């Protein structure tokens, strides 16, 4: 049973337009009315769920799932803001985690790591399989689509080119990209010890000047791109 | 049923001292082998839950307990650093919650006040109720301790006199005291209508040198006042 997890309602739009069998399951005990989808994707069962924006958000809702459901693997799909130079990194683009951190978290005081929660890794490293699976769509070339695989940086900020950037970048040399909610759920799925992998594309790049107006422009088609891996990699789940 | 959360085994230990009929708990449906304490305060039905620390800790443990029980009241208890310059703020006062916003939450860009996370308001307002109740135990004297209520500001730092300190201050002049916990339980609280208070006490002040040295000196001291004000509370509620 997958667990599908976008931020956003245009991201999550994405996964539910491809899902069969698609059924909205209510939440309601809190008088929440919280509506998540449930559905087969290539024959496999998902739940596609929606959390809101930033780590709170994500925690919260993806926690909520994982106690009412028998979670076997968490994806974590939407938009994600390329940051690392020269490495050819182009809007719609795909990113995948092969680790995730956040930038903002800082204990450094009491000797942990920059980005490190005590008693956890720095860095939350996606399932091994997972990315067997992805090494396959890569080498294949099913998708007509560039796919960069590396460490995703999280934090409760949108990513501008204000200096905010740069200290991420000194902090995390190799770094590729940053999202809002990454890390929170790999922290998570660390918790539960359930399987989990980043999928996202990119929507904009924080250098640039005014990545906010591409951010808007291209929601929906990384969105759409994010959703056509998250597709691939089930299949072979 | 209320809700008793603590970031670190030091602070929840001393709501665990005063559990009577207390049992320990075990959640192990993904083999995490958390344990929980439930139990009575003066006549009333407690769960005693510790998250670990920083945000996503507290989002994913108090979303978990709320999935698992009918929670009435949420009660955060532990330690805070207070930053409020020249208004008699002292290391073991008590600091009561009248509202909570994070400082390291930003979608400024997208016109979102600082700390604001979308459709949220930027502060969480503690339960009214539990506000008078406080009041009541004020005017009432039943503790020999000073206590605060204000603006109590969270983000997933441990804030110390480096320049972190004076950006805060200057985002929020009226902010009281910090913590690594207190709006994201706000947050989750928020989203199921569970009415919320935060209880601290004071372990250290920030602007001070070693802050952390205080902090480490006063950390089961100032969870002893924590305790003591919520036992006082939850006589009321
Ligand atoms: N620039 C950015 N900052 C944070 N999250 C994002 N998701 C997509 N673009 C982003
Ligand atoms: N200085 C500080 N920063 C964050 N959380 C705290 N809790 C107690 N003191 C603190």
């Amino acid at each position: 049973m997958i667990l599908i997890i976008s931020a956003m309602q245009e991201e999550s739009e994405e996964i539910n337009k491809i899902l069969d069998n698609k059924e909205e399951i209510v939440l309601n005990d809190y008088l929440e009315n919280k509506k998540i989808y449930k559905g087969k994707i290539l024959g496999k069962d998902v739940i596609s769920l929606t959390t809101g924006i930033g780590k709170v958000n994500a925690a919260t809702w993806s926690s909520q799932i994982i106690s009412k459901y028998k979670i076997t693997h968490i994806i974590n799909s939407g938009s994600s803001g390329g940051i690392k130079e020269n490495s050819n990194l182009k809007i719609l683009d795909i990113i995948v985690s092969s680790e995730t951190a956040y930038y903002d978290f800082d204990l450094t005081k009491f000797g942990h790591k920059i980005g490190q929660v005590p008693n956890l890794p720095q860095k939350f490293k996606a399932d091994e399989e997972l990315l067997k699976k992805v090494a396959n769509i890569v080498d294949n070339k099913l998708l007509n689509i560039d796919i960069h695989i590396g460490l995703i940086l999280t934090g409760d900020q949108f990513v501008d080119n204000e200096k905010n950037l740069e200290t991420i970048k000194k902090n995390f040399k190799d770094a590729l990209a940053v999202d809002m909610e990454g890390a929170a759920i790999a922290q998570v799925a660390h918790i539960f010890k359930i399987p989990f992998i980043i999928i996202r594309s990119i929507s904009d790049l924080p250098n640039n000047k005014d990545n906010h107006i591409d951010f808007n422009k291209f929601l929906k088609t990384s969105s759409i791109n994010s959703s056509k891996m998250t597709k691939e990699l089930i299949r072979l789940i």
